[PDB]
């Protein structure tokens, strides 16, 4: 009855640990996600195989990962829009993508293409920095016609990544994304945007601010992406600034924990039972126990905030940080879809089922689980 | 480092509720698994579509289900041997099979075939009886050459179903199964056999007894399959009889619960702390807290037994019984693979990591989880 829908560039992650000389030889920069040309991708790939450097291969992609993790956490249906090879051979990257993907992530609406899916070479340097080298293939060949209106109509949210606007001139993926947003507005489905790297956002932060104003209900980002978007180095102030443009903000801050900022109907606010925290906004967590509402659904919207430290107190061992923030987003999507199911099975129009503080606690536990494994994709739910 | 391997006939389950007149019109008998001819399968299928009777479609197959459930429970690798369409189109049954299958069930060793995978029409009658109509396609075209010796060599168990010997004359699947058993014996890998329906076993129980003697370490069955195999209507006596032929028996008994029978080194026996149960074997659970050992690894083998009632006391609602016993088997496979990992990461050579009583408790919880959903395949682990 309730489900979430996402658009991704269909990607398999190919992971390898490499030298600093490896990153330079293929024109990459540490900590970036960069699209590379086909001839560079082949030389890079051939060298990884030649030197037996590939450590893992698995379905990837920001939104693929997030829909996968949602369905693992909720054991409920998500729908992934994107491309898939029209003829899949055994053992191919497309074959692996299907096998790797969560059983409850519906892949029946992927659009056939006459070329390969994307490859993300996830390169870990000696210093521990992570770099993504993207060989797109046909991953940006999703057409607007292939966007099922009915799937978006019944969805609790439409989930997007900023990477979807990055493509070669004339490819249809940006147009397909805007068609899905059109449908979301038609059916009052909240649009979720997660940001992809500070460097990309920094290319044109003002364009992204206007995009958020125009189309986005829920924003997810880490503190560096937030600084690139808003100019605020303080995650709390960056989140508050972004509330000028969206309804609800998830801003993760690594070892500091994570922040949520949103709106609630002033009449319905709920004060916290935790000590009031100091910050750039004094006592910002005063109404942490409130549930989130879209701004338009409030007569007297009150801004509310929450912060929660990592599930992991102290410097407990991190196996691999890749994907931790997107895991926090998957927890939020679970709470939002739970609210949709509880509404159909029936006052104030809520956005989340739980309070900001409760959603933050859940997101923190999910992030921890992702930190304790190599993949950005969970394959079992929380204990 | 540790994994389990299974051989299945690659099958998608197509489920429908139908009338008693439907079962007769296609030559079926309630409660059976029957192979049907291609022209009958097409008429049966066309009628299910015409009358919009299909309620669910999902990857099926006894061993596919069990490898899937193992990997969901353990969040560890299983390997599935079998066939797969060589060219997979989007939306096809082969495409669905790959998407449905657990992320940690390795499907990279499936053998290409130039025809369709199997279809199991799972038909639920008005009276609640379940019938399986099998359209094999190329599911029995697995060749012995396609059995990876290295995969079996490092496995904690080779898992088979009695259905693997059912095929058309001249098809290679029986020979491929015997090749895998050959490798299992070569590397001292225990062979697991689960029985598929009382009616099939009853066709030649003595052949199955000799097969078990010759090749099988671990036997899994329900009480009706056990009666067909052994002639014993009492599940405890049927399990004890089967210990004449195998090392360890899992005999499930529906609302009565389930039984385990095995061997332990007499010196290493552990007495229970539960009240001694009456039965056809007096105080049969006296050494319930012992771990299981293969008979050949005992100098003084002692027969040990355990019984555990259902996790569900009382007549609590059952959503769908399909697959509950095979879920219990997946729990046992988890405990056996855990023992293999704990051995490599290091006395008596054990078969299970836990006692019979503990394995029975775990198997009962898994069965309950399968009873509380429609599919025989779990998509999330235990809480
Ligand atoms: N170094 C760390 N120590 C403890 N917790 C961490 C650490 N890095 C990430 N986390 C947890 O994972 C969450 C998301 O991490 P973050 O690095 O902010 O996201 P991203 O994956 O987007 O870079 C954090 O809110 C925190 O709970
Ligand atoms: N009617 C029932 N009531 C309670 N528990 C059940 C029932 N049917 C099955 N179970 C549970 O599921 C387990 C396996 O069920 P069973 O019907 O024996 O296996 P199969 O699926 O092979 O027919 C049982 O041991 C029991 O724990
Ligand atoms: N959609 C998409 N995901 C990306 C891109 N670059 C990196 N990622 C993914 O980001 C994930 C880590 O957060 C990896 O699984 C990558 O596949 C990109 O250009 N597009
Ligand atoms: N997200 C958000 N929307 C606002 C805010 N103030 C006004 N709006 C809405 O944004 C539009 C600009 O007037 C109108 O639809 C307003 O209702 C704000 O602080 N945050
Ligand atoms: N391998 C195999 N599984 C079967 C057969 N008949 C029924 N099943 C499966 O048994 C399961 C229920 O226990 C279903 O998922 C069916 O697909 C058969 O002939 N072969
Ligand atoms: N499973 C099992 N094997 C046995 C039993 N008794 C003897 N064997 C073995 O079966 C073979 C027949 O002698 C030999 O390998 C014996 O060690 C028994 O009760 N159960
Ligand atoms: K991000
Ligand atoms: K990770
Ligand atoms: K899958
Ligand atoms: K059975
Ligand atoms: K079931
Ligand atoms: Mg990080
Ligand atoms: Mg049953």
């Amino acid at each position: 009855a309730a489900w979430v829908v996402g658009i991704d560039q269909t990607l398999v992650d190919i992971e390898a640990k490499v030298d600093d000389e490896f990153i330079e030889r293929y024109g990459l920069s540490a900590g970036h996600s960069l699209v590379i040309e086909d001839d560079v991708a082949e030389a890079l790939y051939q060298e990884l195989k030649q030197k037996n450097l590939i450590t893992h291969q698995f379905a990837g992609g920001t939104i693929g990962n997030t829909m996968h993790n949602y369905s693992v956490l909720a054991d409920d249906r998500s729908v992934l829009l994107g491309v898939m090879c029209s003829n899949i051979e055994i053992g191919s990257y497309a074959y692996r993508y299907l096998c790797n993907t969560s059983s409850r992530t519906d892949l029946n609406y992927l659009q056939g293409v006459d070329g390969p899916i994307g490859r993300c070479f996830t390169l870990i340097g000696e210093s521990g920095e992570r770099t993504f080298a993207i060989s797109p293939g046909h991953m940006n060949q999703l057409r607007a016609e292939s966007i099922p209106e009915d799937v978006i109509a019944g969805a609790s949210a439409l989930v997007l990544t900023s990477y979807l606007v990055r493509c070669k001139p004339g490819e249809p993926m940006p147009e397909a994304t805007m068609k899905a947003i059109e449908y979301a507005k038609k059916y009052n489905v909240p649009v979720v945007l997660t940001l992809g790297t500070k460097f990309v956002i920094a290319e044109n932060p003002q364009w992204w601010q206007q995009f958020l104003k125009d189309h986005v209900s829920i924003l997810a980002m880490n503190e560096d992406e937030a600084e690139a978007l808003t100019g605020e180095s303080d995650p709390l102030l960056a989140s508050d600034k972004a509330l000028d443009w969206v309804d609800l903000v998830l801003c993760t801050a690594g070892p500091i924990g994570l922040y949520m900022a949103g709106f609630t109907e002033d009449e319905a606010k709920r004060k916290t039972q935790h000590p009031l925290l100091p910050g750039a906004i004094a006592e910002f967590n005063q109404y942490e126990f409130s549930r989130a509402m879209r701004h338009k659904d409030c007569q007297n919207p009150l801004r509310v905030y929450s912060h929660i430290a990592p599930y992991m107190g102290g410097p407990e061992k991190i196996m691999n940080t890749n994907g931790a923030g997107d895991g926090a987003l998957a927890a939020l999507l679970h709470d939002i879809t739970a609210n949709s199911y509880h509404r159909s099975n029936v006052k104030f129009t809520w956005l989340t089922y739980s309070s900001l503080a409760q959603v933050c606690k859940y997101a923190n536990r999910v992030s921890y689980q992702v930190l304790n494994q190599h993949s950005p994709r969970l394959t079992r739910g929380l204990p």
